[PDB]
C-alpha cells in the first residue's frame, strides 16, 4: 500500500460521503462495502443526505469508475462529483462490489495504484502493454499508458508499506504482458497487508 502524504485526512476525521442517484441495491452495496475500512483504519464514512458532502459519489454509466485522492475532494466543486462509479447494476455480485468500491475508497484514503508503488519496478513488455490498450475495449493513448501505468510514485512524497501483489490497490496484470512470466491476479477484498498498512497511516 501507499498513500500520497499531502493528501491525507485528519486522523479519526469523520468524512461525510454524498450518494447521488443509483438504485437503492447499488446505493445499499456502495456503503456496505466503503463501511470496510473503518474496521482496519481510524477513518469513518458517514453516508449523508444533508449538507455538503466531502465525498460526492455519482453513477454515470460508461464514465468509468475512478476518485480524487484524498482531500483532493476538496478541491472539486460542489456541482461535481469527487468519486463515481461506471457499471454497477441491479446484477452486479457482491465480488464485483466489493472488487471496485473498496478500491475507489481506498483512493478516497488517499491510496494509489499498487502498480504504480515507489518501490517497485514491474517488468513491463512495453510494446505488448501499448499494442493491448491501444485497442478494445480501453482504447488508451501513449500518455494514458505512460502516466497510468508505467510511471511510479516516489518514496518522498507517499507513505508506504512493502510492494503488496495482492493489494485492493493492484490492477490485474497478465503474464502476457510482461517480460518475466510476472503476474497480477484479481484482487477483490482487503489484503493482510492493506488492513496493516491502512492501520498505520491513519491509526488508533
Ligand atoms: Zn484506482
Amino acid at each position: 500500500g501507499a498513500v500520497v502524504r499531502s493528501t491525507k485526512w485528519p486522523n479519526g476525521s469523520v468524512i461525510t460521503v454524498g450518494l447521488y442517484g443509483g438504485t437503492p441495491y447499488v446505493r445499499s452495496k456502495v456503503k456496505q462495502y466503503a463501511q470496510e475500512w473503518s474496521n482496519y483504519a481510524n477513518i469513518t464514512f458517514n453516508f449523508v443526505e444533508s449538507g455538503t458532502p466531502q465525498i460526492r459519489v455519482t453513477f454515470t454509466q460508461g464514465a468509468g469508475s475512478y476518485s480524487y485522492l484524498g482531500t483532493q475532494a476538496l478541491s472539486i466543486p460542489s456541482n461535481e462529483e469527487t468519486m463515481n462509479f461506471g457499471w454497477f447494476d441491479d446484477s452486479t455480485s457482491d465480488t464485483e462490489f466489493s472488487r471496485t468500491v473498496i478500491h475507489e475508497f481506498g483512493h478516497a484514503l488517499g491510496m494509489i495504484h499498487e502498480h504504480q508503488h515507489p518501490l517497485t519496478n514491474i517488468p513491463w513488455d512495453k510494446n505488448k502493454v501499448y499494442a493491448y490498450y491501444a485497442g478494445y475495449p480501453n482504447y488508451w493513448s501513449k500518455k494514458d499508458v505512460d502516466n497510468n501505468l508505467f510511471a511510479t510514485y516516489s518514496t518522498t512524497q507517499t507513505q508506504y508499506s512493502a510492494y503488496d501483489t495482492q493489494s485492493i490497490m493492484h490492477y490485474s496484470i497478465s503474464s502476457a504482458l510482461t517480460t518475466n512470466g510476472f503476474s497480477v491476479g484479481n484482487n477483490s477484498v482487503l489484503s493482510a497487508t492493506d488492513k496493516q498498512f491502512i492501520a498505520t497511516v491513519y491509526p488508533r
